[PDB]
């Protein structure tokens, strides 16, 4: 029997991926069986069909990969804004061409760069800029005062858990998040939060309840702040581990851009699976899929897989095919904000390595101390150093 996860460890590739058959039976956090998914052919079949249903992972009774930490329905957080007439507001907030958002991100991560230098070496480039960079984005696109960040940021440990059982802090959380937007609703002007305000009320929105406003807000923080500051800590630690490379990138500016697709297709960040329930009867690889069966999507196994990436372990910034990841995922449920996630990456990345010079980990890279029982893979605490100039 073959448990999955494998690793909390996020350094390196977990020994096992290298290991495993393109379709393998695993037992998940929650004592569940499901297929596991990691060569890139299949994980391309899987999230291109979408009879491998991503809304019927919380149907009453299904195979579960993990306890939910939010309500059924929100799994089809996407599909309810869609069905709500709320896509064009939440499309208009993560554009990161909205007007004054770029020279807004640029700013911010001078401003938390300068405050790491006065601060000098070592800081925790976690809780001195991943954290509080991907939080006050999310302020900014929801339109709410910069001050909230590190209430709702509070909840995020615990939201984003894997766990066997019901977590009872994730509904107390939930609850108090759900309360703050919805009195946003209230006495908030700009951003999406403003823009559903003006909506509330008017024709065509009376199907559209306070909870369900409430809920895109607290959702879009959630997802966008955890999966931005989880890249970026995990960016950083794949620069970290490629000090020679992070100091080519420092020197070459006009390479991020390439920089940030060879980053997302190296990143180690996903600590779980994307599961699809199979909505009926299914080939898949060697593998005969039953209808009612948990499938998780192993973004990392498409990602290193030698026959798409050659020498998928190196770090190579000019990697033709880099944008052919799945570190967004695929089909149906592909990420909406890639632009917003690519930009924010961009600019955050270049203000740390033009600021500081021949940045180093400041521990040995085995005393990092990895997160466990969590959606993504991240340092507790990323320690860094740098050079004078
Ligand atoms: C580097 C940043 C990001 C990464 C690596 C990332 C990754 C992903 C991935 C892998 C999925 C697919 C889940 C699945 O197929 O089951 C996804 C979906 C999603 N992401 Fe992102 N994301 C990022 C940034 C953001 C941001 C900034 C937001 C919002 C502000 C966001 C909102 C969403 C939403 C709502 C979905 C669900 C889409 C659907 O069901 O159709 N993401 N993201
Ligand atoms: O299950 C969901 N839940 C929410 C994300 C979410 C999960 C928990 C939470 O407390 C807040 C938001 C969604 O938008 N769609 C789906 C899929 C998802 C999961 C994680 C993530 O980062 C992005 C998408
Ligand atoms: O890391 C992740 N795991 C599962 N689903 C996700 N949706 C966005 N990011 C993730």
């Amino acid at each position: 029997i073959l448990d999955f996860p494998f690793t909390w460890d996020g350094t390196h590739l977990p020994a096992q991926i290298g290991e495993l058959a393109p379709v393998v039976k695993v037992r998940t956090i929650a004592g569940a069986e499901a297929w596991l998914v990691s060569s890139y052919e299949l994980v391309k079949q899987v999230l291109e069909d979408d009879r491998f249903s991503l809304k019927n992972t919380s149907d009453p009774g299904v195979p579960r990969q993990y306890a939910l930490t939010i309500p059924p329905e929100v799994v089809n957080n996407m599909g309810n804004i869609t069905g709500a007439g709320l896509r064009k507001a939440v499309m208009k907030a993560i554009n990161p061409k909205a007007p004054g958002l770029q020279e807004w991100m640029e700013e911010h991560a001078a401003e938390l760069v300068e405050r790491m230098l006065k601060h000098g070496a070592p800081v925790d480039i976690r809780s001195m800029f991943t954290d509080p960079f991907s939080e006050a984005m999310h302020c900014q696109i929801l339109g709410i005062p910069h001050e909230a960040a590190p209430l709702l940021s509070e909840s995020l440990p615990i939201a984003f858990m894997n766990s066997p059982r019901e977590i009872p802090a994730a509904r107390l959380n939930w609850d108090r998040d759900i309360a703050y937007m919805t009195a946003r609703l209230d006495d908030t002007e700009q951003g999406l939060i403003g823009d559903l305000a003006k909506l509330r009320g008017t024709e065509g929105y009376e199907h559209v309840s306070d909870e369900m406003f409430a809920t895109v807000g607290v959702t879009l923080f959630g997802a966008g702040v955890i999966s931005t500051a989880g890249f970026l800590a995990m960016a950083l630690v794949t620069l970290l581990t490629h000090p020679e490379e992070a100091d080519h990138l420092a020197d070459h500016p006009e390479l991020m851009p390439q920089a940030v697709d060879e980053l997302l297709r190296i990143n180690l960040s996903i600590g779980d699976g994307l599961p699809r329930l199979a909505m009926e009867d299914m080939t898949l690889g060697e593998v005969e899929v039953k209808k009612g069966e948990l499938v998780l999507v192993l973004p990392e196994g498409a990602n290193f897989d030698p026959s798409v990436f050659p020498d998928p372990h190196r770090l190579d910034f000019t990697r033709a095919n880099s944008s052919a990841h799945f570190s967004f995922g695929g089909g149906s449920h592909y990420c909406p904000a890639t632009a917003l996630g690519k930009k924010h990456a961009e600019i955050g990345l270049r203000a740390v390595l033009a600021a500081m010079p021949r940045l180093r980990l400041a521990v040995p890279v085995e005393q990092l101390v990895w997160r466990t029982g969590f959606m993504k893979r991240l340092p507790e605490r990323l320690p860094v150093m740098w050079g004078s100039g």
